[PDB]
């Protein structure tokens, strides 16, 4: 097809986004959804949720994929929608094996220094739990801090936690039975968009006939 | 106030939807809404999901509310568009507790007689897994179906069937550990209706500070 490419912002960290050019099961999902409508794609890394989301608001992006939580705040920004959730997901808590004594409920975390990567959801989580929050860069860094020892605890989506301790055996680092809250992965569109039905109704298709499940299971089964 | 009342069309079984007049886990959840927006209401018992959804597509409506399964077929009717779902059900089985060595899985489903309501994701999923589908106009009758001898089972939302058996723990009917299906129920608004944002946001925020869980545990717990 010769049609003009859509504009596709980029964001998240493993298994959901992988950055080469794009991979991972937030890529999977879209490239369904594209190639089942022959769409053409323009792929574009976004530095964080919070640029995606207002590239996306301002048109300089059709849509922002990624895990993309779904939250109260994210949609009351105007000029998006989000598109309906195609993954349930756990912010989770990553930590030394021999401390797993002291983690084992969300009040636990209240004044242990609990390290977080910028503009993810865990910033506003670790604040509301009142723990001692260090922000980071990225999650390479916010782990770095773990294994140094400035924090007690890395505080970030369960999914993308479990895929690090498992490219790491070596480490010795767990991640916590904790579950600081559930929250839903959506992708972001413009308000009003023609494309939302589309790609509401592929997205639907895809999560009900269990090829969602496939690709994350391909990924972290 | 003295503002035009929304148009709300009321659908849906016990515990998220009972007709006095209109009370459940569906109704609290939009009540909340309402009253966060001093919106005034006028509610309209819908005779079926479909019925309703055409009501809002044609502007009788301005919103469906009740245990509404967000599925590939409902996404894809022209002029609507869903909220994010406010709950994650699914569907189940309810047989005679004699019967229990016979539903293990979705594949003991294949040439059994199974009762559905008509106009409810079950129909499709029934018939999807080869069951001798039995469709009749509500839970009642499909359990009375069961409690005479027509049908081995009876298919439909989980937390509906549960309920039941609650109300008459005399009966001696089981719901199984089987799960048909994981559906999530949202709302039903016009497509780029200028309610979107701002019902989204709120039920999100019921979502998060744990409300609708609250309202759940009340009717379920
Ligand atoms: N789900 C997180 C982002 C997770 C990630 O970057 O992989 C958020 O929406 O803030
Ligand atoms: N969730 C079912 C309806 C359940 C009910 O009527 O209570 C559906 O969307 O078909």
């Amino acid at each position: 097809g010769s049609a003009m490419a859509l504009k596709v912002g980029v964001v998240g960290n493993p298994p959901f986004v992988f950055y080469g050019a794009f991979t991972g099961i937030s890529l999977d999902v879209w490239r369904a959804v594209a190639e089942s409508q022959k769409w053409n794609s323009e792929y574009v890394r976004q530095n964080s949720i919070s640029a995606g989301i207002t590239a996306v608001a301002e048109g300089e992006l059709d849509i922002l994929i990624g895990p993309i939580s779904v939250t109260p705040e994210r949609a009351a920004i105007e000029g998006i929608t989000f598109t309906q959730p195609y993954f349930s997901s756990g912010i989770g808590l990553l930590i030394p094996g021999t401390a797993t004594p002291l983690f084992r409920s969300v009040g636990d975390l209240k004044n242990k220094e609990v390290a977080v990567v910028r503009d993810t959801t865990a910033v506003d989580w670790a604040n509301f739990y009142q723990a001692d929050v260090r922000e980071t860069n990225n999650l390479t860094a916010a782990i770095t801090l773990l294994q140094k020892k400035q924090v007690e605890a890395v505080m970030f989506d369960r999914p993308a936690l479990i895929y690090y301790t498992r490219q790491n055996p070596n480490l010795n680092l767990e991640v916590t039975e904790i579950r600081v809250s559930l929250e839903p992965y959506g992708f972001v569109l413009k308000e009003n968009s023609p494309l939302q039905k589309t790609i509401n109704v592929e997205m639907l298709n895809l999560l009900y006939s269990r090829v969602i499940a496939e690709f994350t299971e391909r990924w972290l089964g």
